[PDB]
Order: C-alpha cells, then sequence, then structure tokens
C-alpha cells in the first residue's frame, strides 16, 4: 500500500462549471475558463489507516468526538429523513458505538468535519484543494464531461466509481460491488491517475461556498473571501440519479465546516512534494 501517494496535476487551463447545468439551484453554471498551476493531488481519498497515523502522532480529537455525535444514514445502522444524529458515531465507529473500522483499514476516514481534514492535510505537509483544483483534477484531461472518464455511467458495461444502484433510500442493490464504502484504491483511476474522485467519499476543499459565479476568466482561483459553509464535491456510495445527481465533476454541495457524516471525507493536495 501507498496510499499517501500523491500525483503531478500538470499546468492547465479548463471549463469549470456548465452551461448545462443538471442541479441550477447549485450554482453549476456557467461555465468558465479558470487557469490552475501545476500542483500535487492525493492519488486517494485518505484512508481510515492513514488518518490514524495522524491521530496516533498527535492525539487530534475529531469535531465529532467532542460533540458526541455525528450523522449517520438510517440504512447502514438532520438534512433528510434518513440522516440521524447518532450518539457515539465518529471515525473510529461508523455507525455508531457498536461498529469499528477494524475491518475496513483501508476505506475513506468518515466523520472528519471541515476542520479535521484541514488539521490532517497540514500534519501531513499538504493543504485542501481548492474546488476549482479540485473539479480540474476530478475531469482528468477531459473536457466538458459529465464523469472523470466521459459521459456513460457505465462505460463498456463495467461500473466506475461506488455509487447507489436501486431504489434509494430502500434498496441498494450492491451492484457495483459494495453497498457502504469501498477500499480508497477501488475502480479505476482517471486521467490523473487519482481513485473515486466521484463517488465513495464526499471530499472536502477550501472554498467558502457561494452560488454566484462570474464568467470571467481567472487564475487559481480561491472562491469568495467569507461565507458559512465550505464547499464539498464529487458525490458518495449514496449518490443516485433520481436524488442526488452529485457524482459528476461539475457538482458541488455544501455544509458547514464543522458539520460531519457517514459519507464524507476528504483528500489533500499540496503545491509541491512533502
Ligand atoms: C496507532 O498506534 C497503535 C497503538 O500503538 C498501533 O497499534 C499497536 O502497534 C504496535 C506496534 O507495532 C503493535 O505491536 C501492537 O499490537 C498495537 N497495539 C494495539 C493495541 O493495537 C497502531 O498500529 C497505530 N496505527 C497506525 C496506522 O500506525
Ligand atoms: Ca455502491
Ligand atoms: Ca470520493
Amino acid at each position: 500500500l501507498a496510499h499517501s501517494k500523491m500525483v503531478p496535476i500538470p499546468a492547465g487551463v479548463f471549463t469549470m462549471g456548465t452551461d448545462d447545468p443538471q442541479i441550477k439551484q447549485d450554482g453549476e453554471a456557467p461555465a468558465r475558463r479558470v487557469t490552475i498551476d501545476a500542483f500535487y493531488m492525493d492519488a486517494y481519498e485518505v484512508s481510515n489507516t492513514e488518518f490514524e497515523k495522524f491521530v496516533n502522532s498527535t492525539g487530534y480529537l475529531t469535531e465529532a468526538e467532542k460533540f458526541g455525535d455525528s450523522f449517520v444514514f438510517e440504512g447502514m445502522l438532520a438534512a433528510a429523513p434518513w440522516w440521524l444524529p447518532v450518539k457515539g458515531a465518529n471515525w473510529r465507529h461508523p455507525e455508531g458505538p457498536d461498529s469499528t473500522i477494524l475491518h475496513r483499514p483501508d476505506h475513506p476516514v468518515l466523520h472528519v468535519s471541515w476542520n479535521d481534514a484541514v488539521a490532517y492535510c497540514t500534519w501531513a505537509g499538504k493543504r485542501l484543494p481548492t474546488e476549482a483544483e479540485w473539479e480540474y483534477s476530478c475531469r482528468g484531461g477531459l473536457h466538458n464531461r459529465l464523469f472523470p472518464w466521459g459521459n456513460k455511467l457505465q462505460p463498456k458495461g463495467q461500473h466506475y466509481a461506488n455509487i447507489w444502484q436501486g431504489e434509494f433510500p430502500v434498496t441498494n442493490t450492491g451492484e457495483d460491488g459494495f453497498q457502504g464504502t469501498a477500499p480508497v484504491d477501488a475502480f479505476p483511476p482517471n486521467g490523473y491517475g487519482l481513485y473515486n474522485i466521484v463517488g465513495n467519499a464526499w471530499e472536502w476543499t477550501s472554498d467558502w461556498w457561494t452560488v454566484h459565479h462570474s464568467v470571467e476568466e481567472t487564475l487559481n482561483p480561491k472562491g469568495p473571501p467569507s461565507g458559512k459553509d465550505r464547499v464539498k464535491k464529487g458525490g458518495s456510495y449514496m449518490s443516485h440519479r433520481s436524488y442526488c445527481y452529485r457524482y459528476r465533476c461539475a457538482a458541488r454541495s455544501q455544509n458547514t465546516p464543522d458539520s460531519s457524516a457517514s459519507n464524507l471525507g476528504f483528500r489533500c493536495a499540496a503545491d509541491r512534494l512533502p
């Protein structure tokens, strides 16, 4: 395993967002040309094992642990009836106190807040990516496509990401091989060498959330200077076309930075190799 490895994301110009928004309320539009300097991105979502190294080193207590609860999806025992605040749910106990990570060390760490993620990434000599860096990387060198790999959900009849199959939220068939999370190195890489950039765990980025974007060309944009929620990207193992069509690189959602949940993790980035 080399689950803290990073890949070089090349310098480039890309179209962020889309002029054919699928969830207009989320400010997927307008499409805008963005220039990104070369940098490095974690190939993998941060895993339980990698987060455990951080905690062993620092003694860090996550915000869910301090608050004493976190959000868990009902189907695996609030924003929706299927999100329950579970006492004792946290990164080590993803469905509550009588769950464990012992059998899933290589799955993405969950129940980590924005602050938790920033602490980890900085400890590791890295940082969170910006939304623009994250989306550019997600797109994997392709222009104006829905997914990191193209426009077809199952190219060549193959599953390319861990999302939901079946009727959400009642029945997840596990057709793609995983009902909950998958190992961080599951599924094919995109064109830049990134795994699970759509699906599996949602991913925090550094930006404050807004839905108001200019079409002006920008360079290494950081998002708005203020806000109340931070941007998350990429969808999760819960995502489905029928209700949360957000396993697209252009998609986006938000949460307050102290929020945590059983489908939300992160990966780091860095200007240079640490
Ligand atoms: C985090 O630290 C724990 C506690 O030290 C590690 O688990 C121990 O590791 C030692 C050293 O190899 C083993 O001999 C013990 O059997 C382990 N003890 C227990 C109670 O599990 C753990 O491996 C560390 N985690 C990571 C990811 O580095
Ligand atoms: Ca799945
Ligand atoms: Ca992901």
